[PDB]
């Protein structure tokens, strides 16, 4: 069945979890296994609605493929990012939903800013979640990401079993 | 069953030992499985009491968080840290046991102290134990920590199997 | 059966993709394995034809030997490097067809340019793709050759099982 | 049964393999195993008699312990390390042979040169093997021997499952 076990960082203004999903596979009539779709690691924001509460119901998703991952864990201290997904990308529904996910380094050394942003244009909202992370934080994604990034490309079944 | 493979430091005044010890899983209704309960890397130590010879009923453990965790490993030549526990935070026995664990490089860069100490105040008890840990010895830690961390944290069940 | 994952990047004028080949072993009369024929990691370069359409029956590989793909992902930012090929080297084919993989920086510390150059005495043809890898896309092929590494060398045979 | 897939660097005058040995388990009555003899890398060094022809005849082993790979892997571009063994520390026999194997870097900073001393003053030999390696060979043995720590130190058992 299914597997839940999110790493999770939760600060005062918002909550962020981490959790890879596999690839999926078709099987092939010839024999053996092609991946089909994509592995990602997926992160959940939602806001914090007083001290160690939060509200999961207005989470926002947001999919890192493999080489956003790569990207996350070639940052050094110094380092800064920014992602940019369109859920409908290819279909009639683009330019209704944009989310941005960056990673800021703090001034200090002393970890990193992560927010999410979720626009959308049907339902006219705005929404943005920030979680600070700690370098320690930020050092168990980095080898957690990394430990899971064969898993989420399929190359965990190239295994001499 | 349980599984027992320490990794052990013996020095010449205390021993140390370290282990990790997985979460533990509720098998959902729904189905698959849910973390549980946290793991932890579990650090032990225990006195010298005359040359190799070490009084295994008087050790104290540690349990080294994810994130414990991910600050040992993110630690460079020159870098100290320190952690806080109380074994009853949110009970009503909070505030009558305390232990503290540091990690200190000495001047060198030859390696590292680490001492656990451990005050009761039910039994009006203060333990401290320290053991030198080479370089090299530190570099074992660095790198199998870093292989337990997708483990301890469940992310070991994310395989494509 | 066989499994089909690669790792793929698409440029402007070429394709390149990666995926590990495993070792073979014959099982030995007196128990256990031996490894017989050696793991790779195969790259396929294929060029591009017309925006994001690229013509797979015109491509041509490169095998990565362990030791090669321990030269790539101890390449640093300004390192470059380059891997000479002949497929039928000990044959008597010898001299026919030459194949080159180089890895140069480009200026900025921004990616790289792979280049594949196959050159073919006997079809008289001489083909060369290029790609160029972001940090992040190299990030992710040193990670995942990184992790791939013990495989194609049989070594995850060794397991406590 | 048994495993053998060795990585191998053959030069000028020597060849040189290494291969992890598994640690072995008493299985208790309680339930569960405990690791009981430790795992180790095993190095293998023998001459060369006549180019690419080696006399596996003449081969010396080493048993690299959890620690000194530890020491190996933390070994930088300019860094040098020498290990000294006696296989009868313990017994009757101390003091007969004496094993010495030394990572020298080259000036260079191209690779190292690993060479094995084996001295036995029962049979009154002197045996010494040496050889090159370079960066990259170097790298996948970091790798490889980075990869086999967890489980020469039995640390795999520790697995979710």
């Amino acid at each position: 069945g299914r597997v839940f076990a999110p790493y999770s960082v939760f600060k005062g203004k918002a909550a962020l979890s981490a959790e890879p999903r596999l690839p999926t596979f078709n099987r092939l009539d010839s024999g053996g296994v092609k991946l089909n779709r994509r592995g990602v690691i997926m992160l959940t924001f939602w806001p914090s609605v007083g001290e160690r509460k939060y509200d999961w119901e207005k989470r926002q998703l947001f999919a890192l493929s493999a080489t956003e991952v790569g990207s996350l864990i070639s940052m050094g201290t110094r380092d800064s990012s920014e992602f940019f997904h369109d859920p409908s990308m290819l279909s009639s529904n683009a330019g209704q939903v944009r989310k941005s996910l960056s990673i800021k380094p703090n001034a200090d050394g002393s970890g990193y800013f992560i927010s999410l942003s979720v626009v959308n244009n049907n339902l006219k909202t705005n929404d943005r979640f920030t979680v600070p992370v700690t370098t320690a934080e930020f050092a168990v994604m980095r080898t957690a990401f990394s430990f899971a990034l064969p898993h989420i490309m399929g190359w965990d079944r190239f295994t001499n079993r």
